[PDB]
């Protein structure tokens, strides 16, 4: 209610401590804060974590209170709600190893719960479908600046973090600074008078430009027709982690001439986007999909396996790398995909029985699921309807940087795995050269033989992080 100032006092934290490589981190936390005047769902509270020093006039690595960053990671997967993380939090979903070592590197950690597609309600009503996730984290990230000072650290050095949907969740962030198209939810909430527009991304295979996720999939996994994913399986665990089981199947001859359209249309698509190299050459695909764009994507694969190599890594693993020397000189890039396989069919994203999370994502307080693409509700095999475009356009990060904006963070650190296949390499390198494209600072790798997965390089995030701040 209005009662809730929504005024940070550092008399709520209270001391903890946590191991981190054999030693102890002093910490202080506060915990369970409405950081909203009209919350909808239980799970918009954020919990604050600050090294100890930072309450004893004290430094932890080149940081005092007044300077240290402050490290916003999001528990988002799935596009599915994301509670507040703690760095003593065993049950799943948790980053918890991520908030000890940022507390280790002098990090304030304010980590915000964040509604998704299932959230419901008092009433059983649904409140978390898009923009919900959104705009959850720009009120904690208004939150935050609303209380610097009052709050230690940084509120000028915000630094989102998240993997997979939690990624695009960073990218949003990153992307979307006071965006006045989240003004009347915001509003609705009752968020804080400030701004929420953030110093730097973190993002780990950020599932986002999810309009378009189906042709960039096909152009990348057409003609390979066996798919191999997973399902849940039953279980009750302490951690409350999801077990899953492998499920496999293979295209039908529907799917795959649906397939060869949605490749041919990435073409198009891509063109359009008017994406240039560093020598200022337009990146382009022919009408079957070969081109200048997709040698980027080969060379970036290849970057991935020298560096491995180097490692003593054996890059042979998966198919298509040629070695000469000491040099991984070329790439079959056909092979290679072969080699990792697919994961999801056709569409992959907007399933034409309304089946994906992306689909319950675009759903509201009277549909469940939405298409979001004019193929699929062309060929939807349920009746449906396709989700409002200024919906689908804010929500996707690359809607914002066709520009050299004020309100873009300046500042990108982007990483999807050379082993992960939830959605084409085309995605996340499409939003890198847009970024570099338009004059932001981005820090693009597919790191080699790394899965669906993130926060696995934390001493290179946390190096980038020192580089920028310090
Ligand atoms: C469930 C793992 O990571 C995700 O956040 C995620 C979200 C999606 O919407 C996907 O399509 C996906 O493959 C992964």
């Amino acid at each position: 209610s209005m009662s809730n100032r929504l005024i940070f006092d550092a008399d709520w934290l209270v001391p903890e401590q946590v191991q981190v490589a054999g030693q102890a981190i002093q910490y202080y936390a506060a915990r369970n804060i409405q950081y909203v005047q009209h919350p909808v769902a239980a799970i918009q509270v954020l919990n604050v974590f600050v090294p100890a020093a930072y309450l004893h006039g004290s430094s932890v690595n080149g940081y005092q209170r007044a300077t240290a960053p402050i490290l916003m990671p999001n528990t988002v997967g799935g596009y599915l709600p994301g509670p507040a993380d703690d760095p003593q939090r065993v049950t799943w979903p948790t980053n918890a190893g991520t908030i000890q070592q940022a507390l280790k590197r002098g990090y304030v950690v304010v980590a915000a719960g964040i509604r998704g597609r299932t959230t419901v309600d008092k009433s059983g009503q649904r409140v978390g479908q898009a923009p919900a996730f959104i705009v959850d984290m720009k009120a904690a990230i208004r939150y935050v600046k609303y209380n610097q000072g009052r709050l230690p650290g940084d509120a000028n050095r915000i630094i989102t973090n998240g993997t997979a949907a939690g990624g695009a969740t960073s990218a949003l962030a990153g992307a979307s600074g006071n965006s006045a198209y989240f003004e009347p939810a915001l509003t609705a909430l009752g968020a804080a008078p400030a701004t929420d527009d953030i110093f730097a991304v973190s993002a780990y295979c950020p599932i986002h430009n999810l309009e378009h996720a189906d042709m960039a999939y096909e152009w990348q996994f057409n003609g390979i027709n066996d798919w191999h994913r997973y399902q849940p399986v039953a279980g009750t665990t302490k951690n409350g982690r999801p077990k899953f089981e492998p499920v496999s199947g293979q295209l039908t001859v529907e799917e795959q001439a649906l397939s060869l359209a949605l490749k041919a249309q990435f073409s198009t698509y891509l063109n359009q986007l008017k994406l240039t190299a560093s020598d200022g050459t337009h990146l382009t695909l022919n009408e079957a999909g070969m081109g200048s764009f997709r040698d980027v994507v080969r060379q970036l694969l290849i970057s991935s396996a020298q560096t491995a190599f180097d490692q003593g890594t054996d890059i042979h693993k998966y198919a298509g790398f040629v070695v000469t020397g000491n040099q991984v000189t070329d790439l079959d890039l056909s092979a290679y995909l072969k080699s990792l396989t697919r994961m999801k069919a056709v569409p992959a994203f907007d399933q034409l029985d309304l089946t994906s999370p992306e689909n319950n994502l675009f759903g509201d307080a009277t549909a469940k699921a939405k298409h979001f693409t004019a193929l699929a509700q062309t060929r939807s095999t349920v009746t449906a309807q396709l989700a409002d475009a200024e919906l689908i356009q804010a929500i996707n990060p690359l809607s914002y940087l066709t520009t050299t904006s004020s309100q873009v963070a300046k500042h990108w650190r982007i990483r999807h795995g050379a082993a992960d296949r939830d959605t084409s390499f085309a995605i996340p390198i499409i939003l890198a050269i847009m970024l570099e494209n338009h004059g932001y600072g981005i820090d693009f790798a597919l790191p080699w033989d790394i899965p669906h997965s993130g926060d696995y390089d934390l001493g290179d995030l946390f190096s980038w992080i020192d580089g920028l701040c310090q």
